């Protein structure tokens, strides 16, 4: 019933071998963690989505890995009430496709769509967007988490169950499988963005323009980074933001299909957009290449960040993909990444020092308040994350709770000592 495999993240570091479970039959699924239950617990088990996650997260050496795509169903979808019931192993492009003509658009996307609801659930997934709409678990209306005791509880964000609920959202797997979801989609008329764009010369002008307000015009918003350059020029940015546009925006030729499925002059305004055009290596060339590693620091500690971004520039270790966004307000959820403040993604060539110089990038990061992601990390100390989760001692409580025998478990869970 299962195959031994071996596994990686997306950035094809950190490998190990696991039990791999891969059926469409969910009652397969939950005889397999009853097994591992009745086995006291083991190794345990996780599931794994798409495996886009760069980190170790997704994967559970000796132990079992429950691969769920192949729970894949689309259930139903309501445009009035924006519900959309699914599968967790369905995955946000497959759910595009199916919501549109509904009318409906999910309503956080991350830089790619090959990701998993379980998977989006799981590390709480942002996107251009999180100012005005926070992130993925903001939308769940109710989940159906299979737990440790075999059984498959309908969580809601407000009912009895809300801090499991609360728990399962960021939780990387380590409350139970997710089998299937309900998520609030965002109504659209079009399938387009209409943009406008500035580029700034300056980390003080990048921050400038995301403070002066503009900011509360657009729905979504974020910026390719300048990382390299020495000051004044470093930290200068491509700015990109918009909204969803009405029909009434559209161009003539595109008016009839609106909901159709798919340095210096840099700066416009009004531009019309599909998802792609208006969104837009690791794998390829992993995981030899590069390391990539984000942060998000409080909005309040900006010359923190500032001078952290100093620290990367002068560092040796130099980094063309650059994303940068001022992240909004938070959501309810312990082990939730983003915070408001600013948040930065960079990628850095694999290069003698690399190692050291990201521990002292930890260092600053947890000082300042900040954090990283668990979505983007293979690499940082327990110790170093739970000082940047203030709120990891919550919910490994919780956790304890459902799952008293640890019947989840991961590589990740143990490196950082969420077990
Ligand atoms: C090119 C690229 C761009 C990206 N951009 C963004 C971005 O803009 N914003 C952002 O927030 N993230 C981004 N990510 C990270 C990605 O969105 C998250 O890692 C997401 O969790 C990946 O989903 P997945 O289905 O591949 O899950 P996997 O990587 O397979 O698993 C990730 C975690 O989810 C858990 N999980 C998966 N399915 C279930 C389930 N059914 N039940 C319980 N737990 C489950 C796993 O146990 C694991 O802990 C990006 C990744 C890549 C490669």
């Amino acid at each position: 019933t299962t195959t031994a495999t071996r596994l990686t993240g997306w950035g094809r570091t950190a490998p190990s071998v696991a039990n791999v479970l891969r059926t469409p039959d969910a009652e397969m699924i939950v005889k397999a963690v009853a097994r591992v239950a009745e086995s006291g617990g083991g190794r345990g088990a996780i599931a794994r989505g798409l495996g886009r996650s760069y980190g170790d997260n997704a994967q559970n050496g000796g132990g079992l890995v429950i691969d769920m795509t192949p729970l894949n169903t689309i259930h139903s979808i309501d445009a009035d009430t924006k519900l959309v019931d699914i599968d967790a192993g369905v995955n946000l492009d497959q759910l595009m496709k199916a919501a549109l003509p509904f009318g409906l658009w999910v309503p956080v996307l991350p830089g790619t769509r090959q990701v998993t609801v379980g998977g989006a659930i799981a590390c709480d997934i942002h996107g251009k967007n999180h100012h005005s709409a926070g992130s993925f678990g903001n939308h769940v209306r109710s989940m159906d988490l299979l737990t440790a005791d075999g059984e498959i509880r309908h969580l809601t964000p407000t009912g009895e169950d809300a801090e499991l609920f609360w728990a399962t959202v960021g939780g990387n797997g380590l409350t139970g499988i997710i089998m299937r979801a309900t998520i609030e989609m965002t109504p659209t008329s079009t399938a387009y963005f209409i943009a406008d764009g500035d580029v700034t010369a300056s980390l003080d002008e990048t921050i400038a323009l995301h403070s002066d307000g503009s900011e509360a015009r657009y729905t979504y918003s974020s910026a390719w980074f300048d990382a390299i350059s020495a000051p004044p020029k470093l930290g200068r940015a491509a700015v990109s933001r918009g909204r969803l546009a009405t029909v009434e925006q559209l161009p003539a030729k595109l008016r009839s299909e609106p909901l159709k499925f798919d340095r210096k002059s840099g700066t416009y305004r009004g531009k019309v957009q599909n998802l792609t055009q208006f969104y837009h290596w690791n794998r390829a060339y992993g995981p030899a290449g590069f390391l990539q590693y984000q942060f998000v620091i409080p909005t309040e500690a900006v010359d923190e960040f500032k001078k952290i971004i100093g620290v990367i520039q002068a560092s040796g270790h130099y980094s063309f993909l650059n994303v940068f966004k001022l992240f909004g307000p938070r959501n309810q959820a312990p082990l939730s990444f983003p915070i408001p403040g600013w948040n930065i993604c960079v990628d850095f060539p694999i290069k003698d020092g690399l190692g050291k110089f990201v521990s002292e990038l930890d260092r600053r990061v947890l000082e300042f308040g900040g954090r990283l992601y668990t979505a983007k990390d293979s690499r940082t100390t327990a110790e170093t994350f739970h000082a940047m989760y203030p709120r990891v001692d919550e919910w490994i409580s919780v956790r304890r709770k459902v799952d008293p025998l640890r019947v989840f478990a991961s590589d990740m869970a143990r490196r950082l000592e969420l077990l």
